[PDB]
C-alpha cells in the first residue's frame, strides 16, 4: 500500500471529516476517555490537520519504505513490516472502537500520572485515522514553574494507524516506550550467526559489541531482513572487490590467507556494516564513488 | 571545521561547563533577560547533553554538510555556508555579549507576546554554546478545572524546553530544523532567489525544449531548495555536454522510460511533474549503481569520498 495509496486514504479522512475524539491509555492498559472542552477540541483538530497535510498530503517527497528497512531519512513514515504488534498498537486497535455511546471516562484526580500516551481519532469516509503521542510531560514556564501535571499536546505524532497498516515517524518512540522493539535485538543476532556461518569476519567479537547499542542493532537487522550482499554473492567475490576498492582498502583489511575479512575497530565496523547495506555506489555519469545514507530501488 | 571537530568543540563546552544563560529576543529585535527560577533553572539546564550528546557527542551517525547541499538525512546538523545572516543569526551573536552585569531585563508583563525566539546561552572552556528556539504558539496548556473537564486555561505560558533550531559555536553556524530558517527566519528569499540563478543556467544550457514546468514548480521552495542544491553543487550541469547526458538517459534501465528526448534528439522532455522530480533527481547525480550488486539505486542522502 504505497505512498501515494496513503496520500489516497488520509486525504479521503482529512477532506470528509466527521469527528475527532481523544483516548488515554493509561499505566493500566486501559483506554479511558477524555472530557475535552468544546473549543480546545475544536482546538485540537484544526492544528492536526495542518500538521496531517504538512507531512503527508501536499508533502511531495514523502517516502514510506519499510521499518526492517531503517535509514536516517527525514519526512518519511516508516511501513510497520513485522508481526509482533507490541500491546500498545492493539491498545490503539481497540482505541479505534470504542462505540460513542461508552461512559468510561477518565476521571481527572489522577492528575495525568496515569496517562501513558495519546490516541488522537481522526474520522472521515466512515474509516478512523488514530495518531498517538506518548505522554510527554516536557517543560513550560510561567519566571517559575507550576504545572508539573498539566497536559500537552504539541501537535506532533510518532505513530498512527490507517485501518490495519501502521505507520512510523519517530522510531525511538517504538523502542524505548515499546518494548525497547526487542526483536531488534534477535534479529540483530541471528545476522551475527549468519556472519558466523557466513566465515567473512575473523573476529566477531567487536561486532557482537557492537549490538549493545542500538544504533548499531538497526544496521543490524537492516542486513539480517533486507541484504544484497549477504547469502547472494559468495566470499571471495566480497573480499576481491574490497581489494580492489578505491576507498575501501585503506580501512576495512584482509587477514594474511586473502579469505576472511579483519574488523575490530569501531571505524572498520562501521563502514563494514555500509558496505552490507550496499552504500558505496558509484554514477554511470560522473564517474564518482558515493557514500548513501539513504537509497531505494528502482526496478521493482 | 569537521563532524568530530564539531564533536570536541562540543565536549569541550559540555564537560566544564560554567553557566546557562537565557535570552528572549522581542518582536522589536532587543535583546531581553530572562529571570529564570533557580531550581527551575537547574531542570531547564537539564544536562541538555540529555538533547546535545544525542545529537552531537554519543551521536556516532552525525552528519555534518553543508546547508546549501540539502538532502533528507536525520541526525544531521547542516553547516551553514551562505553569505546572508538573516537578523537572528546577528541577534544571536549579540545575544553571547551581553554583560553578566546588564539590567535590561525582560519585563514579564508582556505576556510572551512579544517573545519571538528562545536563546539557550551554554558557555564553557571559556567559549559559549548558543542554541536558539522559536516561541511557538503554546501547543496546548490543558489543565482541570470527577466531573472536570479540560481547557486552554492560561494561553500565555512560555512552552520551551529542548528540541534546539539553531546552532552559534563559533561562527560557523549550524542547523538542525531548516523550516525554522526558511520560514522565521525568511531565509526562503535566498533559496527561491538562488533557484532563479539555476533556471536562467539550465536556460543557458539547452538541455530542456520548454523550462515551463520547472517555473512553476519553482514556488514550492520543495523544488526551489533542490533547484537551489544544483545551481551550487552539482557534478552534471556544465561539467558534461548536454549530448552525453541524453546518451546515458537513453541508455539507461529506468530513466529512458520517465525523461524522454525530443524526436530531433537533443533536448530532454520535463514537463509534468513525473519528469521535473526524476530530471531534478537526474541532475544532482542521485541515480547510483553498485559496482558489487550491480542492482541501480535511487539516493535521498549522499556524500562524496574523494575529499
Amino acid at each position: 500500500m504505497t505512498t501515494q495509496q496513503l496520500k489516497e486514504k488520509i486525504s479521503k479522512i482529512i477532506d470528509n471529516f466527521s469527528g475527532i475524539r481523544v483516548v488515554f491509555t493509561t499505566t493500566a492498559n486501559e483506554l479511558k476517555l477524555s472530557r475535552i472542552e468544546g473549543s480546545a477540541l475544536n482546538s485540537i483538530a484544526e492544528g492536526f490537520i495542518d500538521k496531517i497535510k504538512e507531512d503527508i498530503i501536499n508533502n511531495e517527497d514523502l517516502t514510506s519504505p519499510l521499518l526492517s528497512n531503517f535509514d536516517d531519512r527525514k519526512n518519511a513514515l516508516f511501513k510497520f513490516d513485522y508481526e509482533q504488534y507490541p500491546e500498545e498498537f492493539n491498545k490503539i486497535t481497540q482505541a479505534i472502537a470504542i462505540p460513542p455511546n461508552s461512559q468510561d471516562y477518565y476521571n481527572p484526580l489522577n492528575k495525568f500520572t496515569d496517562v501513558k500516551g495519546i490516541i488522537i481519532l481522526i474520522s472521515g469516509d466512515n474509516k478512523c485515522l488514530a495518531l498517538y503521542k506518548n505522554k510527554t510531560n516536557l517543560a513550560v514556564l510561567r519566571l517559575k514553574q507550576l504545572p508539573n501535571e498539566i497536559l500537552r499536546l504539541d501537535f506532533n505524532y510518532d505513530l498512527f494507524s490507517i485501518g490495519e497498516d501502521f505507520y512510523i515517524k519517530n522510531h525511538k518512540t517504538l523502542e524505548t516506550q515499546m518494548k525497547f522493539h526487542q526483536v531488534i535485538e534477535a534479529q540483530a543476532v541471528i545476522a551475527l550467526n549468519s556472519l558466523r556461518d557466513s566465515l567473512l569476519i575473523e573476529d566477531i567479537s567487536g561486532l557482537e559489541k557492537s549490538s549493545r547499542e542500538i544504533s548499531f542493532a538497526r544496521k543490524l537487522a537492516k542486513i539480517s531482513k533486507h541484504s544484497p550482499v549477504l547469502g547472494k554473492i559468495d566470499t571471495k567475490t566480497i573480499i576481491d572487490y574490497v581489494s580492489q576498492h578505491k576507498y575501501l582498502s585503506a580501512i576495512l583489511q584482509i587477514n594474511e590467507a586473502g579469505d576472511k575479512l579483519l574488523i575490530k575497530t569501531k571505524t572498520s565496523q562501521k563502514h563494514f556494516i555500509k558496505l552490507m547495506s550496499d552504500d558505496y555506489l558509484q554514477s554511470d555519469l560522473t564517474k564518482i564513488i558515493y557514500m548513501s545514507i539513504a537509497k531505494d530501488r528502482l526496478d521493482e
